[PDB]
């Protein structure tokens, strides 16, 4: 009850350094767009996605990236869907930009977590 540490399985597979030199080479090559982690929070039954890794255009608003990604995820209209940003629903009005500028980590990646529930890990 309370919190939880978002876990994602892109940062359990590859090194801190790897991800790292990922991150800086993608901002460096598309200057344009933002590198995206979008994965699935726990004890949600919804499907992973076919790829977690995305490279987002930064004047994409978080509404129309949640668009995108909700028409990706294989899920039925009446399923539910929530975006989670460093345990926080990010503003739908928003540019993918300025999340990802508030909120990448060190690695220079931003993560996205995505659930049935208003609060990550419930």
């Amino acid at each position: 009850p309370g919190s939880e540490f978002m876990k994602f399985q892109y940062k359990e597979d590859h090194p801190f350094e790897y991800r790292k030199k990922e991150g800086e080479k993608i901002r460096k090559k598309y200057p344009d767009r933002v590198p995206v982690i979008v994965e699935k929070a726990p004890k949600a039954r919804v499907p992973d996605l076919d790829k977690r890794k995305y490279l987002v255009p930064s004047d994409l608003t978080v509404g129309q990236f949640y668009f995108l990604i909700r028409k990706r995820i294989h899920l039925r209209p009446e399923d539910a869907l929530f975006f989670f940003v460093n345990n926080t629903i990010p503003p739908t009005s928003a540019t993918m930009g300025q999340l990802y500028e508030d909120n990448h980590e060190e690695d220079y990646f931003l993560y996205v977590a995505y659930s049935d529930e208003s609060v990550y890990g419930k």
